[PDB]
Parts: C-alpha cells; structure tokens; sequence
C-alpha cells in the first residue's frame, strides 16, 4: 500500500516528482553544479570557487565542501531575516507548566544573542575555543549556541540526561574552557539538577580546561556556588553591548561538536564544520518538510541532540521559519499534552520520534482526547524504526489522515537528512524511508563488501560525500578513518542494516554493529559494559539489547560479580545506580542477569550473538544450558 501525495501538497509543493527525478540526478551526475547553486539558500560573505573537494580512500579520508567560501551561521539564521522579518516569531517557547510560554521575535533572539556574543567575547573566549554547554530545553540554550557560533567558538552541548562523570568526559576531552548550565531543568513537573552535576563533574582531577561556569536561574533552587567561577547569566548578559558585528568564518571552521556513541569505546566527538554542514540542513529542512513562510514548525528532539541542533535551530532559523522548542515530555501532564500544543501554536509541521508516538498510541484516544489538529499539514519521524502499525496510527490519529509523513533516516555523522520523503515528490509505504536526499548515493554491501543490486539488503554504506557529512573525530581523525572507512574501502559505512524492495525504496532494519536503540537514543553495548566494570564487585559483563513495544529496546545486561561477593536487592540497585552514576538514567539496565557463565571464544571473546538469543527469549558450550535456566528464573 502506497499513501499518494493529496492535493493540497500537490498544489503547494516546493518538489514535485518530476523535480525530485531532474534534481537528484544532477547533484549524483554533477555534484559541483548541484550544489553550486543550491549553496546560495545561503548568504556568503566571499563566494566559493570549489565545491566538491572529497576523498574515502583508506587511512586518508579527506571531505572539504565550498573550502574557499565565508560566512557566518548566525547571520544566516538571525541578521539577514532583520529587514525583512525581524517581527516575525523566531522560537516559540512552550513551558512544561503549559502556563509558561514566550514568543521570540528574530529581533530579540538577535540582540540577545548579540550580547551573549559580547559576553563571551568579554570574558575570554575567542574563535577556535570550545564551549560546553549543559542546558535544558529553554530559549537560553539556543541563544548560547547562537552567539557561539557568531564568534566562531566550537560549541559541545551535552544533554542534560548525562551524569556528571559523562559530563566530565565530554570536558576532558574537549577541554572545555567554559561551561554554560543551568541551576535545574524541568521536565515533567519535575526539577532535574544540572548545576550540581556540573559541580561534581568539576571535582574530576582530570577536568583542567573549566574557568568558568555560567549559570541561568531557571528554578531558583539551592544549588552551591563557588564565587569567582560561578557567573550568573542575567547579570553577564544584561551588562553586555547589544552591538556585534559577525566576523567571516571559512567554510571549514568548526561549528560544534556532539559526542556520540559507538560500537566500542566512550563517547567520541563527532565534528561538523560549517559551510556544507548550514547548505545541508537548510536545505534538507526546507524541501523535506516543504517548508513555506509563515508555517509554524515544531521537532521535539532535545537540543542536545544532532536532531535539535539541525532541525530545532539551525536548518529552520537559516530558513527564517517560526520554530517551536518545548521543554516538557509529549504526554505530561497527560497523553494529549502534543496535540495540545499543536492546537495552542497552531503547528502545520510536526517532527517527532517513534517511541514518543509509541508511547502515546499505548493511550489510544488519550492522546487526542479534546484535540482538533487541524493546522497539522506536514508530519515526520525520526530516530528509530517505526513499524507499519505506528506509523499507521500516527498518519491517523496525529495527522487525520490529511498529512504526509516524512520518515527521516540519518546520523550525527551525517549533518542531515539522509533518505527521507520529499511530501509532494515521493509516494509514501508506512515504515519506509524511502528514496536518498539529493547528493546522496546509498548502497548495499554484503559482509565482504560486495554491492548488492536490485531488490536485497545488507550493510548500509554511502559511496560519496555530501555537503552536511561530519568532517572528523575531535582530536582523532585516524579513528574517525578506522570506524567509518575501514569496513567497506572507499565508503562510508553507516553501521546500520537496511533492505531495498522492487521500487528502490529503503527499509532501515536498525544497528548491524553492536550499538543500541533505548527509546530513541542511541548507546553502545560497549561502553554500559565498561560502566559496570569499573563497579569494584564486578569482574564481567556482556551487555544486549531485547525488544520492547515502547522504547525499542532495553538494556539487558549479563553480570559477573567477582568472588566473595553475592547478588541481593541492595547490590541489584546498586549496580543499577552505578551505571546511571557512570553514563545516565538513559543507560540504567532493566534487567540484570547474574552470571558465572559468559559464552566465550576460545581465545577469550565474549560471543553476544548467543546472549542475545536467549535475553529475547529465542570455549565451554555448558554455559548455554546454564544461561538459560538463569534465564528462565
Ligand atoms: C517517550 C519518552 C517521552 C519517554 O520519556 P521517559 O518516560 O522519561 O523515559 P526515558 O527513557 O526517556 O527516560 C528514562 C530516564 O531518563 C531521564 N531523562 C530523560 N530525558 C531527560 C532529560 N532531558 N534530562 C534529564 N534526564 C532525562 C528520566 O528522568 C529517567 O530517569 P529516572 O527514572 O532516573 O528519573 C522519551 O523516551 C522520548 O522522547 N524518546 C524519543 C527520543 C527522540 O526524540 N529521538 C529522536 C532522535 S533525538
Ligand atoms: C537521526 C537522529 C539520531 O542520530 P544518532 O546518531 O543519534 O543515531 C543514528 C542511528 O539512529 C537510527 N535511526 C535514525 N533515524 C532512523 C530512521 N528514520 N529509521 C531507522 N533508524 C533510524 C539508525 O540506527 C542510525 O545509525
Ligand atoms: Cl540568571
Ligand atoms: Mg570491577
């Protein structure tokens, strides 16, 4: 069943199907001329001459895109849509307590990001410095990444549901000299600490870069203050000159940086520059979600997600769209809490995740009890897999049937968008991400790297570059070469499976590599092991996700304690604590499985292809029989 593209998109669209055909094939055939031109959504301060200036080969992968341009990301999302819309709401604030909402205009997001431009630039942090920030989904957040990006400042935000040891990480790594937070968060109805895990991510003898921490008073809670480090926002910002010009950055001066997950090790930071990585979100966001002035839009991914800062903030505001950042949960206070916010800012595009919409169809009508949804002309997914039946219910319930429905498949590695519907251009299949964006050449690869043609699956790779690709690992490009080139020669390889049917269009089948998928975020199985590990009692443990009909998957994890030691309610919760003491509640195992019988090979690896048969339910072969009736208990 193929939903067919209705009038009204067919009548407004930017890309028909036609265009879509013309357009894709040029920027495949002629990558150089295609983007030549589509580079000009965006405002140069000096053109580019070279466009497309790439390389996969082994151990020397280079990717540089308009090289010799110059611009500046925020004048790009702010000053050039002054003159004409500087009336014009920018972001949309919709509180946790519905009661709570603002509406800034790109006038005041600009002065605003002007002076925090000036108060970073006054307390010492200069173009090429990096800036970690910690922030809640408030308009705070995008105004520091903002006025980081005017000055050239590499940004490294750090989602709020990291722990402070993650946070520490992230710091070391980056050697953060500022740490931009927030007394608390507030999700829910509740007040989630920041300010504190900063505190305790600071006391890490190894955390040296951190000077200062500039704090927002979101909650006005008692947190500790060390005077000196310790700055206020409000009484930085309001001293600071609502004058700042925008210097040029070249295309290849890094913009941020987001860590993220992999199949072994910690967290590594992927880093996007920022001529490409602006053209690319700008232009994935326009044409996916047919983007047309006055449209209200709203994602709900998390800011400090790849996600947030490509489809929240930067591919909208470049486009000088209306964008709404929520700071609650979809179903807070209740499950229709989405589509009450839908009708409350009239939303004509909605961008949301999978498990969110799963977790609302849990509630059936509940998530639209009293909803008119009307405004809602655009849909889209994001994430994870969605299966036919969510997806169903989502063009449904969500979008009554009227709105097409944009399943986006891409990484942070990636910049942008991937393989998505264009809604006017391509013919939707519930659960299908469909056709490659422009510029993108996807392709199947068997495990020898073998491409597979016509109707099969396999590995995920993509044979070429593309404007928004992620240029490097922060301060590691060899590893950056090893974990995404090294697999499959001359090509990107993504670490995820797909398959490919009769009509071209593609199936994202999830991870092929030993990442997980819990509730829409991605973590290594590597990385939780590493956590436990490091718990004195634990000598061992082997980590696998198993299905879950909300979250995707949850976390199962094989412990061995060492001798001397014996499983009880407290050392259960315990380890539980420890790991979301380690990474965050996002990583918290739901199950621990005690165990003296790790599957091994002889030469000592742990096998997980057997651990992950038995959690689902599906050198010394005794450990399976004792394994499984651990399992069965
Ligand atoms: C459906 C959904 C709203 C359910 O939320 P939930 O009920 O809090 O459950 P989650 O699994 O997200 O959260 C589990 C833990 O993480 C914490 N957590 C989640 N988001 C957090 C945040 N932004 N800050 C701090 N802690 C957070 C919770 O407090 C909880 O910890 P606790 O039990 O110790 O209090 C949520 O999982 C979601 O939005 N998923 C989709 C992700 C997404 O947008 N993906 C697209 C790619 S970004
Ligand atoms: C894209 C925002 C999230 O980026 P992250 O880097 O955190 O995670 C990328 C991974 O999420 C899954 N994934 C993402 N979008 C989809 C999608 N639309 N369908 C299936 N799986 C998806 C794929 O496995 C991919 O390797
Ligand atoms: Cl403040
Ligand atoms: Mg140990």
């Amino acid at each position: 069943h193929k939903h067919a593209i209705p009038a009204n998109i067919a009548d407004r669209c930017l890309i028909n199907p036609e265009q879509y055909e013309t357009k894709y094939k040029q920027s495949i055939n002629d990558p150089d001329t295609f983007w030549g031109e589509q580079g000009k959504i965006l405002d140069w301060i000096t053109p580019y001459q070279k466009v497309k200036n790439t390389s996969f080969a082994p151990g020397n992968v280079s990717i540089k895109w308009y090289e010799d341009g110059t611009l500046n990301l925020a004048a790009n999302c702010l000053d050039r849509h002054l003159q004409e819309n500087g009336d014009r709401t920018a972001i949309i604030w919709e509180g946790d307590d519905t009661s709570q909402s603002k509406h800034i205009s790109y006038r005041e997001l600009h002065r605003d990001v002007c002076r925090f431009a000036n108060t970073l630039l006054d307390l010492g942090i200069k173009k090429g410095d990096v800036v970690a920030i910690y922030m809640p989904m408030v308009p705070e957040a995008a105004v520091a990444m903002l006025a980081c990006a005017r000055i050239g400042a590499v940004h490294s935000v750090i989602f709020g549901g990291f722990s402070p040891e993650a946070v520490a990480g992230c710091i070391i790594d980056s050697s953060s000299r500022l740490v931009i937070t927030a007394d608390e968060g507030v999700r829910a109805g509740r007040s989630i600490p920041l300010k504190k895990n900063v505190d305790d991510a600071l006391k890490n003898p190894n955390v040296t870069s951190v000077e200062h921490v500039i704090v927002l008073k979101r909650t006005g809670s008692d947190i500790d203050w060390q005077e000196g480090r310790d700055l206020w926002w409000r009484d930085l910002i309001e001293k600071a000159s609502p004058e700042h010009q925008p210097e040029a950055m070249n295309a290849e001066d890094p913009l941020f940086i987001l860590y993220t997950s992999g199949s072994t090790g910690k967290p590594k930071g992927v880093l996007h520059t920022t001529g490409g990585y602006l053209v690319y979100a700008a232009t994935t966001f326009k044409y996916v979600f047919d983007y047309h002035p006055g449209d209200i839009y709203w994602c709900t991914a998390d800011v400090g997600w790849v996600t947030g800062h490509s489809y929240l903030l930067y591919g909208p505001l470049a486009c000088g769209a209306t964008t709404l950042m929520f700071e609650g949960v979809p179903n807070w206070p209740t499950p229709a809490r989405m589509c009450q916010v839908v009708d409350k800012h009239q939303v004509n595009i909605l961008y949301t995740a999978p498990t969110a919409i799963r977790a609302l169809m849990a509630e059936g009508d509940k998530a639209i009890e009293g909803t008119d949804r009307s405004s809602l002309r655009i849909l889209g997914s994001v994430g994870e897999p969605i299966n036919p039946e969510a997806w169903e219910w989502y063009w449904k319930k969500i979008g009554k049937e009227k709105c097409p429905v944009v399943d986006t498949w891409w990484q942070t590695e990636t910049g942008g968008f991937m393989i998505t519907p264009l809604p006017g251009a391509i013919e939707l299949k519930a659960g299908s991400a469909t056709r490659p964006f422009f510029g993108v050449q996807p392709a199947l690869v068997d495990n020898e790297g073998h491409p597979q043609e016509g109707a099969t699956e396999g590995n995920l790779v993509i044979t070429d570059s593309w404007p928004g690709q992620a240029r490097t690992l922060f301060g590691d490009h060899e590893r950056f070469e090893q974990t995404y080139f090294s697999t499959f020669k001359n090509m990107y390889f993504s670490g995820d499976g797909a398959r490919r049917d009769e009509d071209g269009y593609y199936w994202i089948t999830g991870r092929v590599d030993d990442v997980l998928n819990v509730s829409g975020h991605r973590l290594g199985t590597a990385e939780i092991e590493s956590a436990l590990v490091a718990h004195p009692k634990i000598a061992e443990a082997a980590v696998v996700g198993i299905p879950h009909a909300i979250k995707g998957q949850a976390i199962y994890a094989y412990v061995t304690l060492n001798h001397g030691e014996e499983p009880s309610p407290e050392l259960y919760a315990e380890v539980r604590n420890w790991v979301r003491k380690e990474i965050g509640p996002l990583a918290t195992p739901d199950v621990l499985h005690w165990t003296d019988s790790l599957p091994k090979t002889r030469s000592g690896k742990i096998m997980r292809r057997i651990l992950r048969k038995i959690a689902a339910g599906d050198a010394d072969p005794g450990v399976v029989e004792k394994l499984l009736e651990e399992k069965q208990a």
